[PDB]
């Protein structure tokens, strides 16, 4: 099918990869918090072992998030999506770096530095960026498939 | 026309409400864990004082999740989506109930009951169900927009 089908499909797949990225960043946050609460309990016998398996689960979900994000970046943007795509990038790198620092803080037993990070603010900023992306994508998508402004070229360095 | 557009747009809106539902269940899980961790810092701290605020934030996100799910349910399924919708309902109800039970334990500071509840498997089952839904929807969407339509009718109700 059709070249507008390729373009419209691309927008849905880009959204799908960002959805997966965001989901897996949230799962990373959950896993890290589960690890932290284990480290705040009377140690060994209970946990001290669990805390490690949970931190490893956080590493895994975060690597999966980064994989989805790389797949996102592999799909050329529509020119009208470049600005919101860059805003996604800015917030993603900040939250991704925040979660990698959390992993590190817990890996060395540093719950104080874990609690000290303003993680929630960075999560919220990503969430809001992801929402603005989805608004812009959906409105372009409508234009494309009702011919109201296909575009209909990918960004490219011609 | 276009009725084809009404149907395809419906599939996308349904996927969007389920995405919002899942996102907000995960944020509930995060907020619950952030509350639980503060319930274990306890005493002076400063960090601990937010334990009730965080549990309230969890109540908020879970209620938002339920609202998105109600919106999902407001949109009549196509017959081809009924089975996977029912599977989503099952896994949603189990995970929603799990989260509410976590809330009710932390309501009284019952962190041992909170830790004992086997939440992670219900979370995972929900996640799998959402994945399966998303794949079936996308496949159906592609069938719909590549024609023929005609053709696609919403569920009837007698």
């Amino acid at each position: 099918s059709q070249k507008s089908f390729v373009v419209s499909n691309q927008l849905r797949e880009q959204q799908g990869e960002l959805t997966s990225t965001w989901d897996l960043m949230l799962q990373t946050r959950i896993n890290l918090s589960r690890s932290a609460v284990r480290m705040m309990m009377d140690s060994s016998n209970q946990q001290s072992n669990a805390k490690v398996e949970l931190l490893d689960s956080a590493r895994k979900t975060l690597a999966q998030a980064a994989t989805h994000y790389k797949k996102f970046k592999s799909m050329a943007p529509l020119p009208e999506m470049v600005a919101t795509s860059r805003n996604i990038d800015e917030k993603y790198k900040n939250y991704y770096t925040a979660l990698t620092e959390l992993i590190d803080y817990l890996d060395y037993g540093n719950t104080g530095a874990y609690f000290a990070q303003p993680t929630q603010g960075m999560q919220n900023a990503m969430g809001e960026a992801f929402a603005q992306y989805a608004l812009s994508s959906e409105k372009l998508y409508r234009d494309i498939v009702t011919d109201n402004a296909d575009d209909y070229r990918f960004a490219q360095w011609q």
